[PDB]
């Protein structure tokens, strides 16, 4: 059945979803942030990534953004002139440099008025984040069960303490990612095809990766899966629980068949691997300790069960409770 689950899934969707409120109060905060960078830089760009740009954003969510300008410019100083600016216009934040990387992270705003506990993260020439962002955009559009999904799972990997990457668990982008990959490669019919592997798929290099990936979506057929939202969700966590093996497999966008050995890959930190379809050297699950793909697994399991179920009233709330 999952109708009873479905429109549960879609109650909690539209609560936990950015209002439209919050999203042109952050857009109104770029727009600002614009102006301090014309200030110091007039041929320098801001630009927005992430899921507040793929239209994966939850409520309250913090702010990604990226610095595009001119290679031969270098970035530490416009760096800390727009730093600088920033600090004068009445942000906090830290400047801060991680080997040749220059990061900027805004954590309030004193004077414009976008709040005591303004969340921003300024990187220099991230390019390579801008792209997975049109990717993860583009399957949004594709299919209109991808948003939902995402931000329940996202919902749900937060209110179980398994989104935690500086505590032994997974950032939220490599949780998108599972999910893409549970849809693209797993999935039967599935719900997405795999657009970096499209024979329409033109070579873009960047920074040293291929992100070419097809993006012309108005001639992709729509999907011959008619699962609804719950039966989806449902399928992913049963997937994660019971049949994907984190100890020998790779979650990967680069083969047909969705095969990767981490001997293949030389990725023996590796207990979960994760991947990123462009950045191929960079596993997104490096963060994942032993205890938390313990405790990831053991939710997906226990996710698996209560939708399996056959005690009813099933508790559904129960799916997005603090453990
Ligand atoms: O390993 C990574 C992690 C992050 N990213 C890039 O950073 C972006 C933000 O990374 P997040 O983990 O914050 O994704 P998110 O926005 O969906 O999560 P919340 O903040 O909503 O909790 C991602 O969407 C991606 O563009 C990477 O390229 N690689
Ligand atoms: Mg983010």
């Amino acid at each position: 059945s999952h109708k009873e689950f479905t429109k549960f899934c879609y109650e909690v969707y539209n609560e936990i979803k950015i209002s439209d409120k919050e999203f042109k109060e952050k857009r109104a905060a770029l727009d600002t942030l614009r102006l301090c960078l014309k200030r110091i830089s007039p041929d320098a760009e801001l630009v927005a990534f992430g899921s507040l740009e793929s239209g994966l954003a939850l409520k309250n969510s913090d702010m990604d953004l990226c610095v595009l300008m001119d290679s031969r410019v270098q970035s530490d100083t416009i760096a800390l002139q727009f730093y600088e600016e920033l600090i004068a216009e009445g942000f906090e934040g830290k400047f801060l440099q991680r080997a040749r990387i220059p990061i900027i992270k805004l954590t309030s705003d004193t004077k414009n008025g976008f709040g005591a506990s303004f969340q921003c993260d300024i990187g220099f020439n991230n390019r390579l984040a801008i792209h997975n962002t049109l990717l993860l955009s583009s399957y949004t559009k594709l299919d209109a069960r991808l948003k939902p999904m995402v931000l329940l799972v996202k919902h749900w990997a937060k209110r179980k303490q398994i989104n935690s990457p500086y505590f032994g668990t997974l950032s939220s982008y490599g949780y998108v990612l599972m999910v893409l990959y549970y849809l693209i490669h797993v999935i039967k019919p599935p719900v997405f095809p795999n657009l970096l592997l499209s024979p329409l798929k033109q070579e873009k290099i960047v920074d040293g990766f291929d992100v070419g990936f097809d993006d012309k979506l108005e001639d992709i057929p729509p999907s011959q899966n008619y699962s609804s939202l719950g039966s989806l969700l449902h399928g992913f966590f049963r997937f994660y629980a019971y049949k994907f093996e984190p100890r020998e497999k790779v979650v990967t966008f680069r083969r047909p068949d969705g095969y990767l050995t981490k001997q293949e890959k030389g990725w023996t930190r590796y207990i979960l691997a994760i991947e990123d379809p462009f950045e191929i050297s960079h596993n997104v699950g490096r963060t994942v300790s032993s205890s938390g793909l313990y405790r990831i697994r053991g939710e997906f399991m226990a996710a698996s069960r209560l939708l399996n179920s056959r005690s009813y009233p099933i508790p559904y709330d129960s799916l997005f409770e603090e453990a």
